[PDB]
């Protein structure tokens, strides 16, 4: 409940989808749609999780520790 939205914020990120996580921020597109591939975490911002799916491979080399949720404190 904590973290990001459903739809964007549980399946994948996208542009144009990332922002119903963040919806209104920027400006225009273009700006936001720039500023995110050099700035972003990711730089890619518009991948599907079956996009997801197939190219990058995380969880093939990276351990998550045992969380419960969400637990920034």
């Amino acid at each position: 409940d904590i973290s990001e939205s459903l739809r964007q914020g549980g399946g994948k990120l996208n542009f144009d989808e990332l922002r119903q996580d963040l919806k209104g921020k920027g400006h225009t597109d273009a700006e936001i749609e720039a500023i995110f591939t050099k700035y972003d975490q990711d730089g890619d911002q518009e991948l599907t999780e079956h996009e997801h799916q197939q190219m990058r491979d995380d969880l093939e080399k990276e351990r998550e520790d045992l969380d419960l949720d969400h637990s920034s404190l």
